[PDB]
């Protein structure tokens, strides 16, 4: 019975955003509008068609990982026999962001395909705003007295606009890049410095790392005490050794309090210990909040809340019934494949009929490192505090390989916490080359209960790094009330 | 009640026997003795304490197939905008058996350490040989009128000689090499013809491949249709085409007829077709047979069978109650952690009392091919049979990072094979760089029962290779009373 111009009005072609689209418009033959601020990645907007993860995020940041690695291995290969001229090895950062913009670009490319093909799906360029709870409007800027392009007359609305770097707020913060410049920097940095302790300040540490032209080197930099907050502990300080062996210099209890330019375009860098120095280039991962700030949400009464957060119920819902939203914007877990599931389940839950929320316990996370993390599940620290008795199993050994190729800082690290009464696995934490790999099949087994019988129960793959979770049996030390003790009681 | 000078005399200072005899010496608290022919690997005799896998077989196997990836990731790095001097690039074979042979030699040096300072675990350098069910003999030589060292009056006997390679037997086979010999090569061969269709020949032709000296080819040569019998049969038919794009020249339904010497020392070879064709050398991996040939088994009354194979109810034990046989020796599955897994259980079953028998069925195997397969559980064709009802899961995709490296062959390929009934996972099947890593952890999922269900509800990591296992929720097509269908009834 058609009433409104469009079942469904989605703001952000994310990946939540372009999953829930695609599925209402295809599998239940909805008519649906998805707007985004453009078509194609690139300055001064940088997200576009497909999202974050794929035009400023996991997809271009991984391509530029796997170039940073090249160093290590290339390096690696001399000790195999792999004579070769390393006066000539400096790596042309042009030629990877030419590279990686072609790649991005080819995928913006296959988005427009499939909206031209795809029936009953709409793709609508401006900037998103709700008029009222089934009315939304497109402008030219996200300035709401902006030329209005479309007024969208819909049934159901759903926010998937995702988040956005935070900016430090002191004397220089204008000076100082993100995750977003970084990408498409025109020269790689001599001097550079990240701040953060997050994911992303660490996996482009090890980028910029890689790719430093000749006499060049990366500081990182962190206002506390042990980098990736809520990651295994022992992990983190083996990263941060690892880090240091790979050429990174970690300082910690350090904040920039000032950044004045210099002559030569260089940025000068007033820190907490009295400390100044120069750097070429200076990034900002302290933290991305929600894109709430301009949807002009507050017109049609949608909760906000915890730094613009849309305040939402397990099935997606907003405070208004006919309005949801899904991804980065509601602030629960800030992963690609969480989001596509939230939209996938909102399109089952509203035009399906078979109702279901999105599950956020134990979902295998990765950290695109040099050398990488796997971890699903809890820490040993708030195992011990929702447990009566806990158990921790932990395993450090050096791959043979490494004896050859001189990488001897590179530990392989595996960590799994119990439930002590019925021996339930509760965490997996491993550091080292392929846990991105491991951790998506142990995450399948968490999820089926696992118990550390059926760990050491499986016959092993030799040689692997992988095989080392079927040997472990006897736990390393365990927790009784939220207390480390050498034995059991 | 002491009656005998040991509790247990072990043949074979293998994966399998070492295992067998630690356990026994220190969880136990037995007397043991193990019986080997050398202490540290090498020709003539190649085997040696820790066994084939140390020695001449998985640990150099890998460290060398490490080597002939750096070939593959110094192309792939040019990409990625590594300029280095490709004039400049030839790999030194002498630098790699240098570096191999340190390793196994330290790993040699690391078991003398076990025994000296582990007590009541003696170990016998000679030839093991049987003069009746309580009396194990050792002598210089394999030839049995050969100078005796040692009587061991002993309880039980642990039979774990493993296997050895099978010859072809034609006018020429004392010319051709094999897994043996190939480890101590002094030049890699310019022209190398590998002989055979199973995982050692392929792992090998890509070694042989990665270090070839400048205009020189190898040549995959298998008397069958399609190389490595009782894999998935879409991923050998994807391999038989990496091998070719990544140099390796296959032929099937081929059999060297003869193989003369030659004037500069090469190796003329006669094939079916007629053809005669020049090599600097050619290696056997034409299956490996049990080694009992030579353990006077005949005299004490072992069972013996198909190839030596010495024939043994499911606790390992032989046709004399006090005699048991683990690993290669009983030619069940010839893999290293079968073997320690039989071993350990077999000390459990005699010593501690617990009995336990060896579980075959879905282990976890892997090639170190370039590129590389994991596989568990069973092949679509033995499912077909087996099952009433069987849906077939196949997904083909080409990681991004390949558009960029140049490597566009590089085809990652997963395949899950079902009960239609429950939904049962039977077996899974991928190929592609970390698949070992990846069915390490599938291993355990198989274990404990997967389902499909299982799978595809699992949240991704991304971006992964992995995490196109939790993508796949339509059969591709399925067998019903093992008929391959479009679609099902
Ligand atoms: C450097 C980096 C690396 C990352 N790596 C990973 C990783 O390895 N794995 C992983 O799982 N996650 C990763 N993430 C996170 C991932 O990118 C996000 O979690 C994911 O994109 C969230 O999906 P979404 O649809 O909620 O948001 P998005 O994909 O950001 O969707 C938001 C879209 O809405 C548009 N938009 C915003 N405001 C408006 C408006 N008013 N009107 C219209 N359109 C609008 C934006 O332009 C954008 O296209 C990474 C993020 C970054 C920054
Ligand atoms: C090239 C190659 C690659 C392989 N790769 C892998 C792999 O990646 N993964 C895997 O799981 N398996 C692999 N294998 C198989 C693995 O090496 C064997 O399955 C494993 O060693 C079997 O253990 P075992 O104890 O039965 O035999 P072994 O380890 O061979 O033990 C036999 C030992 O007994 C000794 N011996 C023999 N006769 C006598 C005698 N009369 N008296 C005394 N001592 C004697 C031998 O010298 C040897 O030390 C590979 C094999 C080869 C050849
Ligand atoms: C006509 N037509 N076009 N397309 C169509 C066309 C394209 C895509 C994609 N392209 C990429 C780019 C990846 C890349 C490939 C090669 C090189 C670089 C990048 C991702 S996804 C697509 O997505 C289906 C799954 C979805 C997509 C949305 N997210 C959810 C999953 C559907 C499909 C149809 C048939 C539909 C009939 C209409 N009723
Ligand atoms: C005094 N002492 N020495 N050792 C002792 C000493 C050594 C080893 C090994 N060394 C390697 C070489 C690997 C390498 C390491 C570094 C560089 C290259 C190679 C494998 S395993 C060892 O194996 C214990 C598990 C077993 C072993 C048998 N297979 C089964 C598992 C026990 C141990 C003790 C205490 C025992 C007290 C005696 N009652």
């Amino acid at each position: 019975p058609m009433s409104r111009a469009y079942d469904l009005v989605v703001l952000g072609a994310g990946s939540g955003g372009l999953e829930a689209g695609w599925n209402a418009a295809v599998t239940h033959k909805k008519k649906v509008a998805v707007v985004d601020v453009q078509a194609t990645h690139g300055p001064p907007l940088f997200a576009a068609l497909g999202g974050t993860c794929v035009n400023v995020g996991c997809v271009p940041k991984k391509l530029m990982v796997t170039g940073a690695q090249y160093m290590d291995l290339i390096r690696e290969s001399g000790g195999f026999g792999w004579e070769m001229d390393r006066e000539s090895l400096c790596p042309n950062w042009k030629t990877l962001i030419a590279a990686k913009n072609k790649v991005v670009n080819s995928i913006n490319e296959s988005y427009k395909s499939m909206f031209a093909d795809t029936e009953g799906l709409s793709f609508h360029m401006g900037f998103g705003a709700l008029q009222d709870a089934h009315t939304v409007v497109v402008r030219k800027s996200e300035d709401p007295h902006s030329d209005v392009l479309e007024t969208l007359d819909t049934e159901y609305i759903l926010i998937a606009t995702g988040s956005w770097p935070t900016r430090l707020g002191v004397p220089g913060d204008e000076f100082c890049i993100t995750s977003n410049e970084a990408f498409y920097l025109e020269d790689a940095p001599k001097r550079m410095l990240c701040v953060g302790g997050g994911y992303i300040a660490v996996e482009f540490a090890g980028i910029f790392n890689g790719y430093k032209p000749c006499g060049g080197y990366v500081d990182l930099c962190y206002r506390g005490d042990l980098i990736l907050r809520g990651f295994d502990t022992e992990v983190r300080k083996s990263l941060t050794k690892q880090l240091g062996a790979n050429g990174i210099r970690v300082r910690t209890n350090l904040n920039p309090t000032k950044i004045t330019k210099n002559e030569d375009g260089s940025n000068h860098v007033h820190f907490n210990d009295g400390t100044e120095e120069d750097y070429d280039q200076v990034m900002l991962a302290i933290g991305r909040v929600p894109r709430s700030q301009a949807l002009q949400l507050d017109k049609a009464g949608v909760r906000t809340g915890k730094n613009g957060a849309v305040q939402v119920d397990a099935y997606s819902k907003t405070s208004v019934d006919n309005i949801y939203a899904i991804g980065d914007v509601t602030n629960r877990v800030m992963l690609t494949p969480v989001a596509i599931n939230e939209g996938a389940a909102f399109v089952e839950t509203v035009f399906g009929g078979k109702p279901r929320a999105t599950d956020h316990t134990k979902v295998a996370c990765a950290v695109f490192s040099i050398p990488p993390i796997g971890t699903c599940g809890m820490t040993e620290e708030e195992a011990a505090k929702n447990y009566e008795t806990v158990a921790v199993y932990a395993s450090s050994f050096t791959p043979l390989m490494h004896n050859i190729s001189g990488s001897k800082h590179k530990e392989f690290m595996i960590r799994i916490i119990t439930n002590e009464s019925n021996g339930e696995v509760l965490g997996v934490h491993m550091l080292g080359d392929s846990a991105p790999e491991i951790i998506q099949s142990v995450g399948i087994c968490m999820k089926m209960g696992a118990k550390i019988s059926d760990f050491h129960s499986t016959i092993g793959v030799h040689p692997t790094s992988a095989e080392e979770l079927c040997s472990m049996r006897t736990p390393a030390y365990f927790y009784e009330s939220g207390k480390r003790v050498e034995k059991l009681s």
